[PDB]
């Protein structure tokens, strides 16, 4: 849950 947006590959740009 790194990244809230929804563009994130697993969950982030590096999650």
């Amino acid at each position: 849950g790194c990244c809230s947006y929804p563009p994130c590959f697993a969950t982030n740009p590096d999650c």
